[PDB]
């Protein structure tokens, strides 16, 4: 018996349990996947010395934790096998594919991660508020109350994840980019640091935020916190809320504990559902909300007729360049040179303070010290230099989100052949209109690895303005990367493989009336009808939106947390 | 100040651990990684029930967590680059390249993990006694005795790896495979499992053994351990151990620590470095042994002449093959057929214990099972049978070790059109001659990430039998896979880059006597002319060896902390 | 749908053909040596400019097929070179090889 | 692949890629030589590698 039972550790999760655990209630916490992130529970992979000594590696980290969602049958022609080895006659459900997806309407990007923090533990940590154009209402007809409420909900959001807009000031390459940009553009748009969950240590390193940042998840009572209850059960499968008869309530969830096999019944007077995007709506379809199996509109369901119908994902667009001449002989304008690299007569030197300096002395410094004592390398720009980290937010003008910067997350065989100080990557975020038509469902035969209905999706890109406006993005990004340099060979521009973008939405959507605007929670996220059940994630989120989605889905857990705390009392320690 | 200190949290520095922790030793270890394997400090990161689901990922793991030793200076050309992108005029140091090393003489596979457990966090497993041909003596002219040292060590360390021959017995596709290869070379060749220090814990999951099974790396004293004393300390990088003037004992350890970038100096009475084979040989020479710098014989080494020459590293051969029709039609020999597959007469049906059938009851009823349930599968192998783990020994009729089996390191994009229960690994590993010209050596001029010396490797496989077994070996693949199936396409017979294959050996080998054997420790791995000075690894090697070496390095770390234990009191508690 | 823009390039005296006086090609024949790179100033401003142009103007006929991404070609490739015997008025005043009646 | 079958490469540079998954009996360079009618005249950083 606890107070409130938590599915899911990622920073979604951790957002409720940092609210209610710090609010007294006995918390339980469960997750499908194991602690596997050194001391720190559920902090980021990245976060160690030897990765961002060796950032190029943490690609593989990320590879090693993405499990695609719906991956089709297999239709490759092999006819080249030895006559004796055996061969198929057919193209039969092989290596765990899904033989309901069609492939050509597939999130074939799509895919999920179990392990504690959730994909907090490898994510890129940029966290943008939306705009109102991009945001669900949260008080109608009054836009600047909406306004009030999203700013304050953000603003906690922003603590929770140690947002930040100025750890990449001192970047010679960022200023670079941002300053080049800000001038091409001058008074029709506006650059600034992508805001990123991050606390720089030092010049050569930074503590990326994660689900850790939110809430530590060590077990509680201890020391630090001895009057708090918090318990997390990883290597626990949750498979079923259970309805009352009423449909009113929820009276238990049900678990398998992986390890030893057995299953259980849990009892909470809270439950809330943070499984994210893919895995709330398995949950529920399993529970009897919505509809299981391929859908037919002539048995509707009984409950969440909304439920996995109106998803949205984000059109990714993707290149990378390398800086122009003209730029990299900009960030040296300010040093006078003598004599020719390699010699001892050679001299680069600048003068402080001098009215006619473009760069700040600081900048100056660095760049005669990387000169003088690296007269073998051709650039100006210092090894350690950080990177870029460069967005002009979403507009009506531009409705995209941009990021002009340098991922762990690059798509192909990462070059060696060019300096990786002149590489530049360039991502842009469509948003997507919300479709009754474009669903996720549940397989009635196919079960995935935990013997659960199997993942299927059944999506296109909208026509009208969302194919309109990827193609006007695609379109944005070649003219604005092109004020910076050429495209990169082997990274040229591109449409990703739809869903790796990784920001689904919709599958759980959050609206006023349930009949009106077609959803399956309120506004305090919580179920209709259910008084105990509660959902959190981008799931919730029901409109079109290019943006990173995290930050606000966590604004909306924040709300959904005042809820809880004004309406069910703690037990009694 | 310790009774011991020890560089590296490898299984081979936990076995100094162990064996010394359980001795009453004040022990000390310093790894410059982290912790991040989840809460059992140290272990196998294959051991969740994620990857043992998705097995194909874990690749990706190891490949976040090899960073190559010594990567050439780049000089691929890229013409296609935009006009206006800043162009090299040469092939300039660029992205951490090693201008010493020569392209063509290196081992281009050869890396290091830098992660608490070492590589023993994504090691396979396998852990083979090496035949008298492959071993170095313990002990001079008596054989027999030298035997039974062998088999007494040997014996403990599959103790402490909880090595063992039979976790795959149960498995349909490794008894096809093993009993096919025993008929071919009947009674020229002896098949078995490969023994794998591993536990079955279930039919779907094995723990796998690592560091953590040998030392559980747990600070002490604690509950479980209260008179024991043991501290870890992660993220330090170990520099150098200081000489005495009369270069017989070691004074300090001297240390950074990473996260706060301090600097320390650590006292103890017994320094053991076990940082891996190329990374001993570094923090030696960093410490004035041997020699820094280009090799130059006329200058020779004050200490350790030996150090960094005769290296080996192993040939390795690789491909994939498609089980024959013959092979996965006769695992369904024993069972009678009525009626067309998904038709509600249709049935397979075997006799159990009938004298005729070639299978036993249980091969019989997984198949008998598989194929009434999965109607639609064309293969009668279930799902879920485990991997083959096959091996015919190195003799000197065959003189290379084979594993014929499934790898979680797969050396390209894997495959889905061909169904994975048909396809079988092969790996062949050869010996290599250990010669005085192959070396690894140290820059005196350029530095490596930590900011030491960085290694560069002057290697090519030894003409004369090296070379010959070699593609004997190649060949004796060719002809011993064709038995079971046809080549993969896609991964077809070939050698692996050098080093690759990460069983290098000799950079600081064992030996009787220091000149006559050009070596660098005794039987007790005791640095020659040093009382408190020991080296555990693969680097103690000496000989040309094919099977993987990680067990008989450890076998010489407990012969080594024998020594120790009688030569050195351990402080009170 | 194809898309190819060819851009023009200044001609440069620093940009030249030669021939090795040691090294033959298939034919005995001195071997072809090219020291050449796309002038900066105007004709690297313009190139990328053009790159720029055929995103633009492709988009409105559809799509980017993947595996034919925009891209510059290798230099050369569109075996388009001139000016190695250039015509002008006044050999010296034009720095050229051949005059308006392709004479020598 | 008849334009492809008639197009001669004006000048090739010296080739620098790096084979090391050779068998250990088969000849292997020390140099990167001049090989194939590559002609060493020729700045692969300078050149009309496309030109034929
Ligand atoms: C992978 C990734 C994600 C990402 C990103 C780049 C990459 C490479 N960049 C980010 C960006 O800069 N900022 C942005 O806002 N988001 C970014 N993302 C996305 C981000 O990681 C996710 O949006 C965010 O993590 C969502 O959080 P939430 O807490 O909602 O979801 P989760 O992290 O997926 O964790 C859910 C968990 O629940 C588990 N689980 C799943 N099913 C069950 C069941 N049945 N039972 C028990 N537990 C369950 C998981 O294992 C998991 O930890
Ligand atoms: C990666 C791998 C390795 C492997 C294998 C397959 C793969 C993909 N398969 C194995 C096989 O089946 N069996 C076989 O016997 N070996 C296999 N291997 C090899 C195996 O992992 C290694 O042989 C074994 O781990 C060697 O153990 P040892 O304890 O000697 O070395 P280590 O694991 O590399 O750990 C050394 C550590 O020390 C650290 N370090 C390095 N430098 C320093 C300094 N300067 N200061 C402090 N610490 C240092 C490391 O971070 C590390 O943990």
């Amino acid at each position: 018996k606890y107070d409130v039972v938590i599915v899911g550790s990622g920073p979604i999760g951790c957002t409720y349990a940092r609210e209610l655990v710090g609010a007294g209630y006995k918390v339980a916490m469960f997750d499908i996947g194991e602690i596997d992130s050194g001391l720190k529970i559920g902090a980021h992979k990245k976060n160690t010395v030897e990765y961002q000594k060796n950032i190029d590696k943490f690609v593989n980290v990320i590879q090693g934790q993405l499990m695609s969602v719906s991956v089709p049958v297999n239709t490759l022609v092999v006819d080249t096998l030895s006559p004796t080895s055996w061969q198929a006659s057919t193209f039969f459900v092989r290596n765990g594919s899904n033989p309901e997806q069609d492939p050509l309407r597939n999130l074939s990007g799509q895919a999920v991660t179990r392990v504690v923090g959730g994909m907090s533990t490898h994510w890129s940590c940029a966290t943008p508020r939306f705009d109102r154009e991009q945001r669900p209402l949260l008080v109608k007809d009054d836009a600047d109350a909406d306004d009030a409420e999203w700013d304050r909900l953000y603003t906690k959001a922003e603590s929770y994840f140690q947002t930040g807009t100025d750890q990449f000031k001192e970047s010679i390459r960022h200023n670079l980019v941002l300053n080049k940009l800000t001038e091409e553009y001058k008074g029709q748009r506006d650059f600034q640091q992508i805001p990123l969950a991050a606390t720089r240590r030092s010049p050569t390193f930074v503590e990326w935020s994660s689900a850790n940042t939110v809430f530590d998840l060590q077990n509680r009572p201890n020391t630090d916190a001895p009057e708090e209850r918090f318990n997390l059960f990883p290597a626990v499968a949750c498979e079923r809320v259970v309805r009352n008869a009423l449909n009113s309530e929820i009276e238990s969830l049900h678990i398998h504990d992986l390890i030893s096999g057995d299953r259980f019944e849990i009892k909470a007077d809270v439950y809330v559902l943070t499984a994210g995007a893919v895995h709330n709506t398995q949950l529920l379809v399993n529970s009897g909300f919505g509809q299981l199996g391929r859908p037919n509109p002539a048995n509707p369901p009984e409950l969440l007729p909304s439920l996995g119908s109106y998803i949205t994902e984000q059109s990714l667009v993707f290149c990378q360049t390398v800086m122009s001449t003209e730029l990299i002989d900009s960030v040296k304008s300010d040093m006078t040179i003598r004599g020719t690299p390699g010699e001892l007569t050679y001299s680069v030197t600048y003068t402080p303070g001098a009215s006619t300096n473009k760069h700040p002395d600081w900048w100056n410094e660095k760049v005669k010290n990387h000169m003088m004592q690296h007269q073998e390398d051709p650039l100006p720009i210092p090894f350690e230099d950080p990177e870029p980290q460069v967005t002009t937010l979403f507009q009506p003008s531009h409705p995209w989100h941009t990021q002009i910067h340098r991922d762990a997350f690059s798509y192909g065989a990462v070059q060696q052949s060019i300096d990786s100080r002149l590489i530049v990557d360039w991502r842009f975020f469509g948003r997507t209109e919300p479709k009754e038509e474009n669903k996720l469902w549940f397989s009635d035969k196919i079960t995935d690895a935990y013997n659960m209905p199997q993942p299927t999706f059944d999506f296109r890109f909208p026509a009208g303005r969302t194919s309109k406006e990827a193609e006007d993005m695609m379109t944005d990004m070649c003219v604005m990367s092109a004020k910076i340099g050429g495209f990169l060979p082997g990274s040229l521009p591109q449409f990703m493989e739809p869903g790796l973008v990784l920001h689904l939405g919709g599958t759980h959507r959050m609206g006023f009336d349930e009949k009106e605007d077609n959803c399956c929670v309120n506004t305090d996220s919580r179920v209709f009808g259910f008084k105990n059940l509660f959902l959190g994630g981008c799931g919730n989120i029901p409109t079109a939106y290019g943006a990173n989605p995290t930050l606000t889905a966590m604004s909306l857990a924040i709300k959904s947390c005042e809820y809880i705390k004004q309406n069910f009392t703690p037990s009694p320690f």
